[PDB]
């Protein structure tokens, strides 16, 4: 539960992602990659990366980190109000793609951390704590999700 006050921080801070996406996302999914490494194995298609050098070149690597932060943009937009949005994506994680909550709390943590090394000073402490906030949201929801689906 966010205020108007911190989704105006959430989406003030997304304009800096919209600027460069796929910049964005790259370096998101690369902190995820380096950072907890059993996550590239749910990945079919970047299991082969073994090093960063490699996933940095990567444009797949580069498409998909757009594909998920449009995803998550779309979903921030809609400040909380994302139950269509939100459902499919616990689906597919939960049934198909088999990803614990644990991971989604990775990947939290990476959009924070990434956003201080793109924005060293220019990402401040009101920032960090109405990205959190919804970051946290967002897991909340797909966890409940989760446990209507038994899946751990
Ligand atoms: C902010 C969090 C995330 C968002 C917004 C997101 C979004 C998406 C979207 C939109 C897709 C393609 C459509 C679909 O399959 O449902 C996708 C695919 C996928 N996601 Fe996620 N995702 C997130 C987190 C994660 C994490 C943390 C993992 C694993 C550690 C993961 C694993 C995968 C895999 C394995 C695919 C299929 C890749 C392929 O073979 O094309 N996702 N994600």
């Amino acid at each position: 539960g966010l205020s108007d006050g911190e989704w105006q921080q959430v989406l003030n801070v997304w304009g800096k992602v919209e600027a460069d996406i796929a910049g964005h996302g790259q370096e998101v999914l690369i902190r995820l990659f380096t950072g907890h490494p059993e996550t590239l194995e749910k990945f079919d298609k970047f299991k082969h990366l073994k090093t960063e050098a490699e996933m940095k070149a990567s444009e797949d690597l580069k498409k998909h980190g757009t594909v998920v932060l449009t995803a998550l943009g779309g979903i921030l937009k809609k400040k909380g109000h994302h139950e269509a949005e939100l459902k499919p994506l616990a689906q597919s994680h939960a049934t198909k793609h088999k990803i614990p909550i644990k991971y989604l709390e990775f990947i939290s943590d990476a959009i924070i951390h990434v956003l201080h090394s793109k924005h060293p000073g220019d990402f401040g402490a009101d920032a960090q704590g109405a990205m959190t906030k919804a970051l946290e949201l967002f897991r909340n929801d797909i966890a409940a999700k989760y446990k209507e689906l038994g899946f751990q």
